[PDB]
């Protein structure tokens, strides 16, 4: 039992800890597409202001 | 299970980063596409405005 116990919750974390890591860098990067694609509206219309 | 539960993390980090490293430079992109873009705008209306 207790074998396939730390079976499971590797094998679980596994699926988990995949799509966790997944997720740091995805988020880390929509930060940083945020922090961009701001610049980018930014100034479109700055000089669309104009 | 921590074996697989590595192999996990770094399976979903990977496809993770990958849009990732992606967004953070598509963002920068849209960023400068930003400041031209502008000026494009900013003086088509210029002469036009003229």
């Amino acid at each position: 039992a207790m074998s396939m116990a730390v079976e499971s919750t590797g094998n679980a974390k596994a699926e988990a800890e995949s799509r966790a890591e997944a997720a740091r860098i995805e988020g880390e990067g929509s930060v940083l597409q945020a922090k961009l694609k701001a610049q980018a509206l930014a100034i479109e219309t700055e000089a669309e202001l104009e």
